[PDB]
């Protein structure tokens, strides 16, 4: 028994909820408080590496460790009793049949577990969020129902155990830092204030506060304390079996008093109380982190008072439902479109939880990697565009002269630091696709030509030397001969990030694996490695370089680009061309250009002719092109045929043929497909080849076949057990980029059954034991690993809105170019995607009623508030229509299909 | 109720143990097997920092961890239940007035928890140990017998949670890395190969293997396995109630399985029984680190076959007892001759655990630091002298020609390690405890030739005390000093004593007094490195170069010896010899430093001088005049109220730190230890401290604290004081020091008072209802009354050699035995004796006192002395006639004590 959607905007239960392990759910604010909650109310609250309010958990913790959140009820004639169930009486029941009825419900962005002593005749419901508010603060509330004939007397206990410094402390020196412990009792509750923090950051005075407070329903205070953790379980007791609760015990300390040197609880003993037969009561306890000692007073107004935590929690409801209202889609399969809502959540909770604190994410310490810098465009293009152009301009700041990059990113707008090496080669090509989606969304061409630094560091030519002109003096940025900071167009980082892989080319002619390409584990092969599967992405990156500009040509008038002198040498087809089928003169003109910009620039610039450097990008592409198909296209001996992905460290061919069974990637084939260097007759067979070795029955797309044992010449992935993470999971990014790939290329029902693979093995729940959402990827076993987080939920939403339903900018004009299936269209006909272009909120329409299916169908008519629109693949219609319309409300643009 | 011996040899038993927050006892071997064991069967088991068995904990786990080790039954008609009472239901109970009557005994060195059901009619007994064999090995054996009057019908399963990896993945990448996991099943149990490892050495190839095995008490192995963590708790499942066991499901795997990616669990099932009326059965479980994978044949074959446990359990008993009789105490105090027994072990520990992997010591990663090295010595002087001389010489190579020394210690014997990355903390003490040691050697051995051996003096990077980076180092010129012609330089032993001496005597602050530097003795006095003052460390090194001048006048008139054979360079530390400067100057004895520094940096001439002995020692005599002066003249302090003491600190102000101060009188116990022992403190002076400190540091709940109590955090002296006062170095009673004053105390004649110092360390030890541990002394006694990081701590080394040496008074003077009792009335048994049995010279010695007049100290003498029934000359003993007794048995030495006259 699964979860179950409830009602129309992805609310969902599940009964029995702790009968899974490793549930969590996320709740977190832009303020920056971050938490997960378990079933029994475990999980972990934080504001940052430094700064757990709770214990750090990994997985097993969930389980193992007694420390959740809880509430306690001592109920007369019963005892002691968790509202969560964590007791060590409630878990005693677990596998006998005796278990209480529980359950979770859950929404944007909330969570409730219910739970009932049939015994005792009392129900319990325990609703926690992350307030919307200016303060990193976690509500809870309590609500006790007596369901018997008679009054029930209860006494009821707060307690959330407190730790109140860096992950660092979590053993290593846990004991020693728990003397530095202070803590301050007052009306509402208890304050916890280091006097100093001893972490990785070194011996520091400590100013940050971690509060647990509470009242009852009308907003009357705790009634008393039990601050101390081992006063709190008593000699002998645990946090799920407490003396201070199960022996019904006085409060240790009421307000005003002060604690030093022990683990501290949040722990607030309420007044007993007397609940009439049919009636409630409620409490309500907030968890604060802040800089500084807490004005508990202006606390208990905003979130203590008499009906603020409902007030909140309704704030909560509309400010995540007007988020999320930003994309939302309408089909024949109703439980995918609810499970998509999730999915749209996804990319906003990977911004805030900077890919970290939650349990599985065991390892983040909450900062962006350079790939995020991209990435995370993709969700706010079409969810929230305002900042994306300033996102975009301050991102290419980080990009070094030998077209690598900054991978520790700083503070500030553009801010990146320098290492105190590893270059992953991918990290050029994302840009360019990132940066072409913003483009076509906006049409705002003039980006390409705004000015930009380039970074500069102690590392040269792509990190394979240290300058030995380098000090404190040059500073972070590239520098002229004249001692001037050197600034380039963007389409000027752009060139250089895509020509310079062209030319750092390996022993068999494709370009160099370096430290790693997407797959970060695929680490052991910087000598004599090759990425195939990214030279086949920057190949297709020259090629729509090269269109790109003669475009800008077509649509601009601009005749020029201003260019660095240095880079001419690249661009070799405007001056004395090389041989592109020498290795030896591609790596020697390389390294000519890299003297030349080491350790600083001319600062001379040459104006180009733009269809002379697009023929320049197309002979490169064109070559690249070539030389994949002719070279790195493979057979089986049964017959089956793909593209070779990798060359290891040994310089030998990676995929094909193999004692105990094929080699073969996913990677490798995704952007041959995506970007045109598989033809389509190679992308049929590649298909074919996919499904045949990659294809699992119970668990979907594998991201590669078996390699048998550790593979210590190629990565270090292949030391995790087969099934799981970058070895031969379901990885879902990878998987959902293979789809966008079939799509873009008109392989649509073979699209249609990897995006459906995805949902079908996330939503099915005895195997995946994950809430509605995709998760990083799916296992051996078929459960769901590393949820919420992942990147694949921005590529999967993106997918879904510009490839599926095909609602994308070319130029800043709107293209709709339906690739639905037959058996996506609803019982009348329809199906329809909301969705926000050029600052309008559309809801596109698709009709039809001929039933036909794709490939049988093609865009008949389009009409928009009730007037008929002309339409210029598929249909497309001028941006300034779009925006001549109103800005409040959802505009209807109805498509009809026809035969 | 706290625990009470048994017997005569210092076993112990608890009732209802669990009853007590964070309990715990150590199993250890020397092949490297550390494990911790509480009541509940919690703790960790590991070999290493990299390669824990079992997960890591710190205190808190001890409760707030389900993982404890367990040994599950169900029984028919009851369920599922646990030998250790680890389990969901089990728990439950306590607080209830319900709980089961439950036990732990322990011994030299093992464990066993007892617990009993009173419902089902059910006992079950845990004996856990780490043999005394070649192997990385703890083994459990579970006894179960049925008290009631029918059949009882059980269904057996053991249950290790694995770990199996380093400690740097506890939560970091703690889930990426169970995917590197490779779990093997065999015959008899389960072994966990990691593929790789992640950690702080980076991604390596993996070939250490963990293993969990078992075998009924006949050798029947095990019925199955659950291998998979998450499959043996089940979903929604935990380790103290998980569904193989409370379902009783059938086994999830045999023999040859092989499953990847997984957290394990070391789950044995075994054939379900019928247990008789009165009858028992049993089984044994090995927990085992090996290098590779494992040769299990040959494990079950040596640990798991009928009466091999048993075997093993006697063989380590016979090897602890062995270790142990090397000092025995006997007086009219039963009880705390026992307790110090587990005193006399915790040195051993100390070492085999490189003071960490126990669960209050979660910092340490199992290396030994600059003090480990001589603090080692002290107990091995005592129970096996043999290692001792080879470890001095081998410590002196680690010294610096600035008299500095290197503070990470190596694998090999005299290997230290550069670390040229990371600026290094230079300890002011460190200097000074060398030569206390290697004194207390001397007159313990005769061995006076130690002092003429030749050794290297360390080298890197840091130089002139690390205050600079040396600009001509290179890795090519090795980790020694280097003479001009790049030769390793080797100077005496005396040489490097006479360095670590004289620096710090010109090493002084504003007020005269040695720079504090990173620290003294007080890790947590680090923030005072440009201005502080260790005046408490001036009166030892002031101590010591007394000491010196003494021991080089007592070489001359005992040895001949003439000369003293130096580097060059030291003779203008030895300005005496030269032109004198003024050791009123602060500046002269500064620039005079700067001088040395300079002529030894980078490297030395490599000439020596040959130096009147006399000579020196006049020159060290006139350091040591100089410096007991100007403490008494200028650091004896006096408080309104009329207490008088030493100042101990100056702070990085420049601040005297103790005296009278807003919100009460600020004073150390560690600036009166040194004054008093080494005589910068008069008599009179000595006396008024011992008043001072029963004023201002003698709590009547907790004993004599470190200090008392600085209001807030003190950022300008040091990070203890963000402790909260009563703990760790802030004002706790810190067993270490404490010990140093009895001894101090002793030294100097003030036996009554060192007698209470003494008495209160064991009284708090042992007030079992507030202290909460074990017998042993703990590193501290805390606010609370509570013995915080046990076993691991230094002061019993201390302990055990001042009750040896000052309280029985039994000690080496130049290699001759000096009897000097300094026991109280009240010390002696009910015959009137008191005794202590001690290794002197290669033979074992009973020295029984006695005191049939029952005259208190200061109204006995010594009136007679015999030796294996004869009549003996002197109180102070011919090493020659310790030398002539027979090798082996223990000779009587009989002292009997009469009243003065007058
Ligand atoms: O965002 P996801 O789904 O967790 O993907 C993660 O792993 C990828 C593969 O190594 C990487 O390419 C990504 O950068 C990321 O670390
Ligand atoms: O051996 P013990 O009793 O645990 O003492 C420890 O703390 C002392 C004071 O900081 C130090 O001086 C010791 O070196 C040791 O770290
Ligand atoms: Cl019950
Ligand atoms: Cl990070
Ligand atoms: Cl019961
Ligand atoms: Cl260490």
């Amino acid at each position: 028994k699964g979860w179950k959607f409830q009602g129309e905007q992805g609310e969902f239960r599940l009964e029995q909820p702790e009968h899974n392990s490793y549930l969590y759910f996320p709740l977190v604010n832009e303020a920056g408080m971050m938490s997960a909650v378990t079933p029994n109310l475990h999980g972990e609250i934080t504001s940052g590496h430094n700064t757990f309010l709770m214990e750090p958990v990994s997985a097993e913790s969930l389980h193992n460790s007694k420390a959740s959140r809880n509430f306690w009820v001592f109920i007369e004639g019963y005892g002691a009793w968790s509202v969560s169930g964590n007791s060590a009486r409630q878990n005693a029941a677990r596998f006998t049949g005796e278990e209480e009825r529980s359950a979770v419900e859950a929404g944007f962005l909330w969570h409730a577990v219910t739970r009932e002593n049939e015994k005792a005749g009392l129900k319990a419901r325990t609703v926690s969020f992350v307030p919307v508010t200016d303060d990193k603060i976690e509500l809870m509330r309590v609500t006790l129902t007596n369901t018997g004939n008679a009054p029930l007397k209860l006494t009821p206990t707060a307690a959330i155990p407190l730790y109140g410094r860096s992950a660092d402390d979590l053993r290593d020196h846990r004991h020693v830092t728990s003397l530095l412990h202070r803590i301050f009792t007052s009306e509402y509750g208890i304050e916890v204030q280091p006097a100093l923090s001893f972490d990785e950051r070194g011996h520091r005075v400590n100013k940050v506060t971690y509060g647990v407070f509470g009242a009852e329903a009308g907003g009357t205070a705790p009634a008393g304390f039990f601050p101390v953790t081992e006063d709190f379980i008593g000699e002998g007791g645990a946090l799920d079996w407490p003396e201070a609760v199960v022996a019904n015990r006085e409060p240790d300390a009421q307000a005003g008093t002060a604690v030093e040197g022990y683990e501290a609880v949040g722990a607030l003993r309420f007044a007993p109380v007397e609940l009439a037969p049919g009636k409630s009561v409620s409490y309500v306890v907030a968890m604060v982190i802040s800089g500084d000692r807490i004005d508990v007073g202006r606390y208990a107004a905003d979130y203590l008072a008499a009906g603020r935590f409902d007030a909140l929690l309704e704030q909560n409801r509309a400010y995540w439902r007007d988020k999320l209202d930003t994309v939302r889609f309408s089909s024949g399969d109703g439980e995918q479109d609810l499970w998509m809502k999730w999915v749209t959540l996804q990319p906003i909770l990977r911004r805030l939880y900077g890919n970290s604190f939650l349990p599985y994410h065991d390892y983040g310490r909450g900062g962006r990697g350079w790939r995020d810098l991209w990435q995370d465009c993709l969700a706010l293009m079409v969810m929230e565009p305002a900042e994306v152009r300033h996102l975009l301009l301050n991102n290419y700041a980080g990009v070094r002269m030998d077209g690598s990059n900054a991978t520790i990113i700083g503070a500030g707008p553009g801010e990146f630091v320098a290492d105190r090496p590893r270059v992953w080669m991918d990290h050029g090509a994302w840009p360019l696709m990132t940066t072409l989606l913003y483009l076509h969304q906006s049409g705002d061409l003039d980006l390409l030509f705004q000015p930009q630094s380039y970074f500069r560091d102690v590392f040269v030519k792509r990190c394979r030397e240290r300058d030995a002109s380098w000090t404190p003096e040059q500073g972070n940025k590239l520098l002229t001969a004249d001692g001037q900071i050197y600034e380039g167009t963007i389409l000027e980082h752009i060139l250089l990030q895509n020509i310079v892989p062209f030319f750092n080319v390996g022993e068999h002619g494709n370009i160099k694996l370096e430290g790693a390409d997407w797959n970060d584990g695929l680490d052991l092969a910087p000598e004599r490695g090759e990425s195939v599967a990214f030279t086949a992405f920057y190949a297709s990156n020259l090629m729509e370089l090269s269109e790109l500009l003669l475009e800008l040509q077509k649509r601009t008038g601009k005749d020029s680009l201003d260019i660095a002198e240095e880079m001419a040498l690249l661009l070799d087809t405007l001056g004395k061309p090389i041989s592109y089928d020498s290795i030896q003169e591609k790596r020697s003109l390389l390294d000519r250009y890299y003297d030349a910009v080491t350790p600083r620039v001319s600062g001379k610039k040459l104006l180009l002719d733009i269809r002379k450097v697009a023929e320049d990008l197309k002979r490169k592409a064109d070559w690249a092109v070539a030389h994949l198909r002719g070279s790195e296209w493979i057979q089986s001996k049964e017959g089956y045929a793909w593209f070779n992905g990798y060359y290891n460290n040994d310089g030998e061919r990676v995929e094909g043929d193999h004692p105990d069974g094929v080699r073969m990637t996913l990677t490798g084939q995704v952007f041959a497909i995506m970007g045109g260097v598989a033809t389509d007759e190679q992308t049929e067979k590649i298909s074919q080849a996919v499904n045949r070795y990659l294809k699992d029955e119970r668990i979907g797309y594998r991201l590669n076949s078996r390699f048998g044992g550790i593979q210590q010449n190629l990565g270090r992935a292949f030391g995790f057990a087969f099934g799981h993470k970058e070895n031969g999971a379901m990885f879902s990014h990878m998987t959902v980029m293979y789809a966008n790939a079939l799509y873009k290329r008109g392989f649509v029902q073979e699209g249609f059954e990897v995006l459906d693979s995805i949902y079908r093995l996330s939503a099915d729940f005895e195997n995946s034991r994950i809430y509605p959402g995709v998760p990083e990827y799916i296992n051996e076993r078929g459960r769901g690993m590393y949820t919420y987080l992942t990147g694949s939920a921005s590529w999967l939403l993106l997918t879904q809105l510009t490839e599926v339903y095909g609602v994308k900018g070319r130029f800043g004009d709107l293209r709709l170019e339906p690739k639905l299936v037959q058996a996506q269209f609803d019982g009348s006909g329809e199906a329809a995607v909301e969705t926000l272009f050029a600052g309008r909120m559309l809801r596109v329409v698709y009709r039809n009623p001929q039933a036909a299916e794709h490939g049988q169908y093609r865009v008949d008519s389009v009409s928009l508030n009730g007037q008929s629109v002309d339409c210029q693949a598929g249909c497309l219609i001028g941006r300034s229509l779009i925006e001549a319309l109103p800005a409040d409300g959802v505009h209807e643009l109805i498509v009809t299909l026809g035969r």
